């Protein structure tokens, strides 16, 4: 896929001392994310990640009139004691990373948005090890054994998607880049939360040790290597 | 057009004290703006403005990965003893204003870009009275008599289109807004230069006193009223 050799790819290393503070970056607005138990949601092992299909009505704004609808979320992870986040911070790789993918409300279809500036926006958060079991993540992690096989799927009860995300929606980094998988389309607005979310070590081991990929392989280390900024400046919403 | 009643319209009153310094805003870059004299360009009195249609190969970048192609430029002006810029600065209206309209390289056509985030980008500079005849502007202004009638046009030799803009491409305001004529589509990135361009009093009088519009009326005061920011924050490339 020649687009994977484009100049403005993701993921990148975030170097906060080189980030550009702009006070124009307002707190993220996420409405309609508190889903009721029904209808249930499709959870799928697609061989590259585990992907949760989101329903209509999850509305997100990166700014005044810059609105988005959530399509899906998925994760990137490592292996036994090996971190697998996509973004890094000053060369540090975190245990895992969640991506919530959104479509601009200026586009009816994903295929129209691919390669167009701001057509797609991803909310990204690092997952770290903490002492407590995370209830929000347990709702998904507890269903991975059902979909251990590549290509399998199941249905899960609706859940509060926003509970999967960090505490402070006013503190993030932002830049324009690409999908981290083929077709590697550019024009994707990446927003990476400053703060992380915590999962227990058992939960992180469950994420990385349960699913199978293409052939006899485990579905692990499903992250792309770091790409150069090529002159892009990462913005920060805080001084 | 219902988009002329959107919340996020242009032009606006720029209040520099309320602008957000964003050091991610680097100097604008232009390529191919220095045209040979042939082929000639078309200069049209369209009844709302005087418009110069630009040829293919004029590239503009707002930053790394934010690439555009120039389509046309046009002017907004007042009348004898009355300023007619569209944008204002702290309530001050300037004698006239130039707009150079560009299409994102993600779109083959204007109608695909309308209403899409960053689909269109305009470079705007204020025109003020200086002591000298501006020789680049004289190439256009010396032809207005040929196109005095509404709907008339004439061919003009190619020229250095960048010579109609300020030499300082580092200091500017930037915000997201709309077209200022129907359909008033939103998603337009407006860049307004700090530095102004100087025309002689005679040039400014030629601009405002030569062209006729729709009816038996002079084409004058062809600016839209300022529109509220409505919570948008204007960014500045300098503190
Ligand atoms: N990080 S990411 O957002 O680029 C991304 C992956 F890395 C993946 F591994 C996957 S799963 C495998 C599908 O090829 C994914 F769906 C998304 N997101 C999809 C978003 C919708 C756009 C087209 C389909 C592929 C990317
Ligand atoms: N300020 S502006 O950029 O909105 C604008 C005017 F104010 C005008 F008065 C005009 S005059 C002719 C159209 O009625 C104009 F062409 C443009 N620009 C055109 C850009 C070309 C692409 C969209 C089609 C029309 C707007
Ligand atoms: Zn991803
Ligand atoms: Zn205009």
């Amino acid at each position: 896929s020649p687009a994977c050799a484009g100049r403005f790819q993701s993921p990148v290393d975030i170097r906060p001392q080189l980030a550009a503070f702009s006070p124009a970056l307002r707190p993220l607005e996420l409405l309609g994310f508190q889903l009721p138990p029904l209808p249930e949601l499709r959870l799928r092992n697609n061989g590259h990640s585990v992907q949760l299909t989101l329903p209509p009505g999850l509305e997100m704004a990166l700014g005044p009139g810059r609105e988005y609808r959530a399509l899906q979320l998925h994760l990137h992870w490592g292996a036994a004691g090996r971190p697998g986040s996509e973004h890094t911070v000053e060369g540090h790789r975190f245990p895992a990373e969640i991506h919530v993918v959104h479509l601009s409300t200026a586009f009816a279809r994903v295929d129209e948005a691919l390669g167009r500036p701001g057509g797609l926006a991803v909310l990204a958060a690092f997952l770290e090890e903490g002492p407590e079991e995370n209830s929000a993540y347990e709702q998904l992690l507890s269903r991975l054994e059902e979909i251990a096989e590549e290509g399998s799927e199941t249905q899960v009860p609706g859940l509060d998607i926003s509970a999967l995300l960090p505490s402070d929606f006013s503190r993030y980094f932002q830049y324009e880049g690409s999908l981290t998988t083929p077709p590697c389309a550019q024009g994707v607005i990446w927003t990476v939360f400053n703060q992380t979310v915590m999962l227990s070590a058992k939960q992180l081991h469950t994420l990385s040790d349960t699913l199978w990929g293409p052939g006899d392989s485990r579905l692990q280390l499903n992250f792309r290597a770091t790409q150069p900024l090529n002159g892009r400046v990462i913005e920060a919403s805080f001084p």
